[PDB]
């Protein structure tokens, strides 16, 4: 196994299927923990993930969580699914919630998997920020567009983009 | 009439007069719907707008509103009044609330009407973002004037159509 | 004394020691008032500062506070401690809370004192924003640094430390 | 300027435009303060009026407000917009909220500007009360019409109050 | 069928049996909708009436309900049971809640069915108001008795409204 | 002693002294019970009166209190102190709270002691109503005046206005 | 009169008319008290029954009510209206609320008046339980098939089933 | 398409994957609506299902939902996943919540898909109830045992069983 | 010591004395943990048991407690005191709360100690269920009974009583 | 059988066994009533005791209970178990809850049964206060030990209170 | 006239009449301010006092009040009515609420008017504490007695005791 | 290092600087844990101390905390800052909260560091209690004095006083 991995889930419709990635990834990484964005809590009951993840970081239960330790405790940090909003915040250094604060601190171990409707993907400001992220050592995976649509990355494809 | 128009209202002091624009615009567009920023709810009772608008999009009443459909359902999207904050968020692609998420998705049908005190208008970062928006096909209206005042119906009508 | 000074405190761990700066600064400025970021309220009981400051601006107690008047009422506006988050928001003109709205309006009287862990300080996007702020007349102090032991790595690392009273007055008045 | 003026706003749909009257009236009266009926708070955020008015009397924030002092502090008291409900309460001396208690105490400085749908205006009991008010020195403006009644033109309220 | 009918129920002990009238009246009128007074909600669970009525107007669920439309949407408006309090409010044009505001607006289509203890019925002020209502085209049914007053027969309720 | 007496207190600044009338009245009547208007609560803590009166009738504690029984239970019903608002309500038959409903039903046993600022007392509408009350046999006491302002009645004067 | 009678009302639509039975039964039994199932409180304001009943047993107001005393205090215990749910719980000895605990304890004085839509009445499991109840000395009344259709036990009917 | 289908989901760990069945079933039935057990709400945010289902029946939002109409409005009623608890309640006619009340009323259109740990599956009382259900026309899918424990019925399995 | 033992306490009046059994049983079993029925919380403050028990399973504090693990973690599961309601639920496989779900899963390690007024004990449906439980390998102890005087009257009546600690030890270890 | 007895229970761990004393003492005193310290509610559900006691005084249910009458209805007032804290409060006349107010008032018929860990018992101030209590007519019982410290045997408490 | 005076009112039943002192005292002292003990709130609505006093100090409204400044702002601190509990707290230095913290700080300007039932007045501990207080420059009034029970001090007497 | 040390912090204005003492003391004692008085929670967010202390004893989070174990687990117990109120409570054996109960139990390991305004320090009752504490083996550090006001303990002096 490759070491501790942290999943930073955002308010993308596909966050409802995040449990599938967890059990799958639990086979390749020592640990697979998770952290959600405030808005993603409107899509699922995050406490359920405690049944699949090694650890769940909840900023509501604990408002004084140490983001620095969280970053040092992991070798890989994935933002999956990654919303246009969080992508753009990270690109501009905006860290107004735990997830986003963790992503600023650990930009060097960051892997972003964009997920959104195709029309949002065409936004000029989003794209400009994606270029900015790439030109600064932040790994941004290119969305799997199959309809013109846009699907969620294959569990194999995520492994390649991170380890390879 | 020209088709469905959506008003994205932000926390500007003039949002308290947004009802006047609605009834006026209802005469030129098939429909005139409205969507507010969370903060603008501290200035007015948004439910009242249900009495003038065809539809009110409330993200609190319905947290799973489809922003894509909202955008496809309109030919024009105005951010009136437009706060410095929202202008700057849109310019940077930040969409942390429904209104702002709708503006990212529909940048091609977007018309911005800035409203703020003159001193805020002079902010370097705001201005840099306004240039960015204009150089990217987002229509941004030049604030009237001593202080900035709301746009005249005559003007919004021209700007949104020309 | 030099005139009214406003402190804009953000959610930095050192906001718990902000009271020390207040009493100290009260000796050089006619008034020293304070305004906190929503998140900083998770670190301290902000009402206590009413005992040291001349005025406390609370956007929860009063959601319709006039930020323009707040800015005109002060000659100096310090963001101390200044979080990476607020620095980056100011740099991009994002003003989604009172503190941050006050900073947009008063960019000409703004003095920023960064405070964060050294690793956050190395963020490319933060640094790019800091340059942007400086190249636009916003005074951004260079975070003081000192040798400190880090139990994590079991090694001495250079850590970012909080401004010195002399160093804050000097940076502000000079 | 003519002296302190108090606006007593009621739950009429037009209370959403009361801010326009304030800024306008601020030019003719030393002060223009406001007081709302409990129900009118379902139409607007009354705190916003603090930005236009000199003073806002809020009975929820302060349940022990002195209505007598409020009345002595003003030379003119306008109920604008005036709902059928408040008009009828005043006519019968019913004062179950601050606004309505202020109107009982200051009947001598009272100016009423009715606003309601035309059908409500035709109510026999309302009309009987309006006559009662007029025959007792309470100034009641005649709803501008054109059939439907509309809000008081600002030069008209000014004329009705001063002249 | 004769058209849409609205029942305005008030805080009378017999409001607990209002469901019986609904199902019965549903056979003679296109629609039979209902609106309650705030106080009547202390006697029954008003949501249950949604199971018998075509529509339930709830001012708490929707504070901005259009009373004018409610009145235009009905040919008959019954206040059943009608409390002394509401009768007296209507007589004086007091409309401080939706039900009572609907009754002011639709005085021309109003039918009142008083229900209260016999001693309350003897109140001078109530009686004076009842006369006032009758002398102004408001139909006020004469309570059935036997000495104590009882509720309206379903046969008798129909006569009063339909002719 | 005389029969049971009920005090109906309204939102008059003097409802804060109401406890004084109770102990004194308590020496002449079998029972002296009390009932308040909802607005009275903003002046005093009505529960303390439980310590002086034989019975406190609270509509919030018990929303379905039987108002006919309360009237049948007393020989004298005193609305003391009486606000302009309750006086005008009773006069028009408005009975929208328990106190005002008890007064509609017991008009034949009702005694009113007005208390309010001298300026409120000059209102034409209230006066028309006071006349209406008296002309319908509801005893309304003539407010005491002392140089000109109205003052509360002495226990001796209420005793006299109620028994004789 | 025949002695104290307790009505155990359940979440049947007809519980909204339970007040009619009370006043009627008050003429044949020394006392007629009532106890509701938690769910029936979604159909009516149970406090109103205090105006017709001698006593109302409320397990929310008093969580430590003595069910044994309640049973000893009555000669007859009627479950009216009786829901399919409560019938089936009683048949299986399930007593997870006060009403149902009272019915287990007083099976010997129990009279059940079923009320439900005709389709629910045809349930195999319900019927099997009804047989079980009858073969164990629990009186179960046979509903009114009139409009198939279901109806409530006429006062005479309930009266005659209980005194018989 | 075969007509309206209702899914009654219970507090089984697999209820977190119920969304997958919905989208799949939406292709064979005119409508696919859903109703949850109170306890299942501790596993997921049920409001999200509004995005996949035609209708969501929520007894908290509406305590007076007509279970009879719900049953008449559907040709098929599946309890998927079906907990040991709900299976046993249905078998005994216990209907103390909306889902369970709907299952009593519509026993003739009921299809049960058991899901639980293998050890719970071996319970004597559960098994006795399963036999009872089967011998009374209630279709109870017979779960598959693999590796050793019960596995959740495949979408193909539910389709074949429901449409057989 | 014989291994981990779990006590499933129900809403019986005697649950107020459950602490006595705990300390006593702690001497014969490696661990003695406890789990309460929702209704039993109206009789006592369950948190107090944390002072005598090794572990307290609280489904309110943690709605996603693993009942399977709870069962595997114990060699003996006692329902003490056992109410008529829970006995009848277990007999019918009804598991609508944690305690009752634990009892379904661990029917093979289950020991029931009935406690209720004598009149409830005579219920036909309860008795039929007790037979069902016994004929299915669930150990159900025969309630103790002595002749106690009452004040509810002047008569002496037969009454069921709580099991002596020697009684539950013998019923559980044979 | 002797007069009415009142138990004043405090936040001692042993308050969880107070129900046992109740039924035992019930057979000797006309009435055995109870009152608890606020902190006591963290150990037991104080309402269950209504099932064993004649009366239960609860200051939250009724914040205006007459402690004078409470002391008069009883001939014996026991503070059992007696915590160090209440023992010290009583000794210094501190009465900030219903229980200690009752104790300040009924000091002449008060009997204290200390129950605490052996280490708290050796505290200088606690002992000093116990001396002051004994030197002022308050019966303070001598805790049973075995070196631990246990609760009052039923016979023991009767001896101390009656004899 | 005389300087600022402060009334520290405690939970004595006579606190319901403290309003009568205020008006009278306001004629001899520049300002007459007040602050109550938490328990006092159970007897009266302290908000009304704002209608009579110059300033009311509320520790619930503002938990960070400056007691030093308060003691510093007044020339006379009266605890009226003074309860047993407070008298003893002050004697032992206990200062667990605002009132009591103000009394410890301004013991040099303290005037105490005991009010309680005659039986409590006889408490040994209370009386010894009063001896202790009087020996430390704290003035404690000896309660008037009539009828036998203690009664509240009249103005002439609080005026005398305080101004001598 | 000298062993486990417990800090008992009270509602003194300087409790806002207690974090400084913690980090400093963490270098001389194996562990440095903390316990706050209910009132001190109005000055700071006590949860933050979890970031500097080894353990935080919170009586609200856990109402049944074992004070005896807390005392046995520490070699030194400091009340820093020590309010006049707590000092006086300890002196009289009053233990109405966890902190104060811990101080009664561990009087032999107790070290008190007074902090209050100079005027409060002059209170006769406080001083009498301080003498009482000293004459009973409770170490009471003499407040550092520097204009004339009292100031907080130099970490060097707290060490001397506690270690000698
Ligand atoms: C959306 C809406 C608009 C209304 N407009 C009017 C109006 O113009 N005039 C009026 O007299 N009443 C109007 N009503 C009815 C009043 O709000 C209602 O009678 C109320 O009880 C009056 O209370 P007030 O006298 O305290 O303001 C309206 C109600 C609603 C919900
Ligand atoms: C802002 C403020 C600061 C205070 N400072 C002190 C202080 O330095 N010393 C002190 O003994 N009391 C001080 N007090 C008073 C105490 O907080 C008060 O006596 C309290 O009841 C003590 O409670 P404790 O012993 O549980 O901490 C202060 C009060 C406030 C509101």
């Amino acid at each position: 196994m490759y070491g501790k991995l942290l999943i930073c889930a955002t308010a993308s419709i596909n966050v409802i299927n995040i449990n599938h990635y967890i059990v799958e990834l639990k086979q390749h990484f020592d640990e697979v923990n998770i952290l959600f964005s405030p808005s993603s809590k409107n899509f699922i009951n995050t406490d359920v993930l405690k049944l699949f993840c090694d650890n769940l970081y909840d900023e509501i239960k604990d408002p004084l969580l140490n983001h620095i330790n969280i970053v040092e405790n992991h070798e890989y940090i994935l933002v999956l699914p990654a919303s246009a909003n969080t992508i753009n915040k990270i690109a501009n250094g905006i860290c107004d919630n735990l997830l986003t604060t963790v992503c600023l601190t650990g930009y060097q171990k960051l892997f972003i998997f964009p997920n959104m409707n195709i029309r949002m993907w065409g936004n000029p400001f989003l794209q400009k920020n994606i270029d900015l992220l790439k030109n600064n050592d932040v790994k941004v995976y290119s969305p799997d567009m199959n309809k013109n649509n846009i699907t969620m990355p294959n569990i194999e494809n995520v492994l390649n983009f991170v380890l390879n």
